[PDB]
């Protein structure tokens, strides 16, 4: 099916998914200088102190660290949001080079990779039903540039062999997703939807301004994944990002001033 490879990657994506074309797809481009502070926004809230994490799983896309959000631990709230958008899992993109792999750039900028921390907005039940909402979804979007190594990060970077091909999974539990955030809230914040298939658009966009330090051996085990399942011709699971969409008259809003 669809991939990041020549013949499946982004630019075939819209002859499956029609809304590949949209007028509020994701990544974009974030021009700082065209980008306005907004007042109206509330002071952003993470609140990951109850977080129960229990599986990490190659999907051949990317590697997903799944959340229990059978209930509200870990969750996000204020900033443009209206409610309470519970985690339930994060993943990452990240290139073949140090030069690339994020999604959204910044002033055409590309980071060497993008956490983006998934979550759905309670009030629609679950999962499923928020994908089916103009404001189902909010993902927190943070930067990461190779210097020095993320300590938080390391347990994520040490089970990645157990989970080197397609469809396999391996025990995660007690890993906290606030070893990942940067010192800093500031934001930018747009409507946009999901950089994969079904690329659905019920996403509230928060991305950080403030990268993360990951060391050039943190993000080199990233490369050492699969695209492929076991036994497969082995294809490096790198490049896994989708390049910025057109931003269609939105409006990218900025947390500061
Ligand atoms: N890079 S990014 O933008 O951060 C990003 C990109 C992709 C994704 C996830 C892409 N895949 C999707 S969407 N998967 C999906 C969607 C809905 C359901 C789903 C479906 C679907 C059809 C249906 O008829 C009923 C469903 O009921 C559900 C109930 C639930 O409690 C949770 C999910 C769920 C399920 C599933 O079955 O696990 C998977 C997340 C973030
Ligand atoms: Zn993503």
């Amino acid at each position: 099916h669809w991939g990041y490879g020549k013949h499946n990657g982004p630019e075939h994506w819209h002859k499956d998914f029609p809304i590949a074309k949209g007028e509020r797809q994701s990544p974009v481009d974030i021009d700082t200088h065209t980008a306005k502070y907004d007042p109206s926004l509330k002071p952003l809230s993470v609140s990951y102190d109850q977080a129960t994490s229990l599986r990490i799983l190659n999907n051949g896309h990317a590697f997903n660290v799944e959340f229990d959000d059978s209930q509200d631990k870990a969750v996000l709230k204020g900033g443009p949001l209206d409610g309470t958008y519970r985690l339930i899992q994060f993943h990452f993109h990240w290139g073949s080079l140090d030069g690339q792999g994020s999604e959204h750039t910044v002033d055409k900028k590309k980071y060497a990779a993008e956490l983006h921390l998934v979550h759905w907005n309670t009030k629609y039940g679950d999962f499923g039903k928020a994908v089916q909402q103009p404001d189902g979804l909010a993902v927190l979007g943070i930067f990461l540039k190779v210097g020095s190594a993320k300590p938080g990060l390391q347990k994520v970077v040490d089970v990645l062999d157990s989970i080197k091909t397609k469809g396999k999974s391996a025990d995660f539990t007690n890993f906290d997703p606030r070893g990942l955030l940067p010192e800093s809230l500031d934001y930018w914040t747009y409507p946009g939807s999901l950089t994969t298939p079904p690329l659905l658009e019920c996403v509230t966009w928060i991305v950080l301004k403030e990268p993360i330090s990951v060391s050039s051996e943190q993000v080199l085990k990233f490369r050492k994944l699969n695209f492929n399942g076991e036994g497969e011709p082995e294809e490096l699971m790198v490049d896994n990002w989708r390049p910025a969409q057109p931003l269609k008259n939105r409006q990218i809003k900025a947390s500061f001033k």
